[PDB]
């Protein structure tokens, strides 16, 4: 909140809400109720050019650190889904293979190729459409996006990434080449075999406040390239070596709530209350309950020493191993096969 | 040349040169004796190689900003045919259309690609063996160098850029990103499809001294990334918006020479003498005149104040034309067919 006045971002009123279920005919996602996606740049726009008959894409990513996802992952994965099945619109998502690679001293990209693989498979599992959705490694598709990595990188002064991303001069120069690598797929033109050169498709990138930057960047290069700024949809983190991975066991899940996870609760039973702001399973549980009648409840009895950090702890637990059980099946589903249709750089449509 | 030791290079030595002629059968091109290729980093280790029955590759490559090569261009590409032709080695050619771009405000890659491909037609022209030599522009070609792009930028410090090429803040992030991408096929890890991964053959890189920096910079990284440093030779550059092209007319020619060739004689006939360092003519007839015995005695009578400025400079023009005219028809027989034997990226060899 401190953060959204120093990055500039604007609130996401209820007139806003009510107007994308007033355009889309459909409930609003459960992260807008919890302001769990509290923040945009220009996601007034998106809605303008939907109410119009005209299309848009959507675009996301994930930096492929850990062979599997964590569950604050998934945070930004479930809402995109959400907003495909919702708008109907094609998505893009790109695995950083050389991000994770240059920022990571401890990583090769043998490893980081491998781990964009098997992340692919935990993306594909949160049910995404294959005959909306292009997926890509850098690593693959680097020389699709080399042209307007190129265009946007002359328009940018070392000065600036600097002041942008806080690096300094002893920073790898890596580090100074990759944000027009992240900036590029939210510009139509940098999609050739979907949009057929088109530069007039408006682009959507839900991302965590953190990344914010790239497109901070890219939304001033815009129109010195001719370009449509990219519009911008924010989410919160999702709180703290080992936190919940989607290829975890419920024995593994119950082990790390209960061990790592912080209570708000006091050391021994002087609950005649918790501390909800501080309370990681209470956090949790808000991104995860569909049910709002529990949930308050859960918060009531918990804040009022109803209930012990034990318990709530407990029902977390069982949310994150239905959660990470549903995913983990629909991995099953997911081979080589399937992943080519998703890889598949070529969709035949009428975009032109 | 006293830059020329504290970069670190060494002079090409009798020892060396005799070295060669010894070891290939073939006498020394002319470059050697007159000093046009003077200087050298580890080319004693490619003889070395070359002594013990291994094979090892060039790599040489072009700026595309114009749409013809100027004449100083072909200086590097005539001694690398050479080298191929006395080695019977593998050749690599990068066009960088990037680079230009980048480099050159007045530019866009739209330009910049076609001019890579006219320059192609006269780097063919030199007479290059299809079979032992790939050409390619760096926008086609970016993804098999990505690898070994992101390798080298992790182990670099902006800093250290900073201080090779002279680049400042105000710089545009693309000038910083550059040098890795003209780094990267020193390494023969960038061409799997020639060397099949392999990361044990030795690179030799003629260049102008001027690219120099380049290679400097990647003899340092190659260590730290358990790659071969590469080897260079490098050229004085033809004396030096408009110099004499490989598709200039005999007017053109004639043209330029007589109106900006830089003349050491003497303003009126007060030549009963020149001076030789500074006639622009003179050093142009070093690098193209293949008739020693004529060269002694042109550069003799026209010390001596028995030829005019207005002579040497017939005798140069006649020379450019005869140079130009071969190159020319040689181009007329470069279609899109001859261009894709060069830039088929794949080579059915055994060197795996
Ligand atoms: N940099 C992001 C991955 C990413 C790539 N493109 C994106 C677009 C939006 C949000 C995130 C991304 C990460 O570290 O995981
Ligand atoms: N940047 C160089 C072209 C080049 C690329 N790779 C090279 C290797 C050797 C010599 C020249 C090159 C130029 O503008 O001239």
């Amino acid at each position: 909140n401190k953060l959204i006045d120093k990055f500039g971002c604007k609130l996401i009123t209820k007139d806003m809400i009510e107007r994308m279920e007033r355009l889309t005919g459909q409930k609003a996602h459960h992260f807008f109720r919890r302001n769990i996606f509290l923040s945009h740049r220009d996601f007034e726009k998106i809605l303008d050019v939907y109410e119009k008959g005209e299309l848009f894409y959507l675009y996301t990513g994930r930096g492929p650190s850990s062979e599997s996802l964590h569950v604050g992952h998934l945070v930004p994965f479930l809402f995109t889904k959400y907003l495909q099945d919702t708008f109907k619109v094609p998505l893009v998502i790109q695995l950083t293979d050389d991000e994770k690679f240059i920022f990571k001293s401890n990583l090769t990209l043998e490893e980081t190729h491998n781990y964009a693989y098997e992340n692919m498979k935990d993306i594909i599992a949160c049910g995404f459409d294959p005959e909306l959705t292009f997926i890509f490694t850098n690593l693959e598709y680097i020389a699709e996006l080399y042209p307007d990595i190129l265009r946007i990188e002359k328009k940018i002064s070392c000065s600036q990434i600097k002041s942008i991303f806080g690096f300094k001069d002893s920073c790898n120069v890596g580090k100074f080449a990759f944000p027009a690598v992240q900036a590029a797929p939210a510009f139509s033109s940098s999609f050739p075999h979907i949009f057929g050169g088109r530069t007039d498709i408006h682009c959507l990138v839900p991302h965590a406040i953190d990344q914010d930057p790239y497109f901070r960047m890219v939304r001033d290069v815009a129109p010195r390239l001719g370009y449509l700024k990219p519009s911008s949809i924010h989410s919160i983190f999702l709180p703290s070596n080992s936190s919940i991975f989607v290829n975890d066991n419920e024995e593994s899940i119950r082990n790390k709530i209960m061990k790592y996870a912080f209570s708000g609760g006091q050391a021994t039973e002087e609950e005649q209350g918790a501390n909800l702001d501080v309370d990681v399973s209470w956090q949790y549980l808000r991104f995860l309950m569909e049910d709002d009648e529990k949930l308050e409840e859960i918060g009531k009895k918990y804040s009022s020493g109803e209930m012990l950090s034990g318990e709530i702890k407990s029902i977390l637990v069982q949310e994150l191993v239905k959660l990470t059980k549903n995913h983990q099946k629909n991995r099953e589903a997911i081979n080589d096969d399937v992943i080519a249709k998703f890889t598949n750089k070529s969709r035949e449509q009428l975009l032109k």
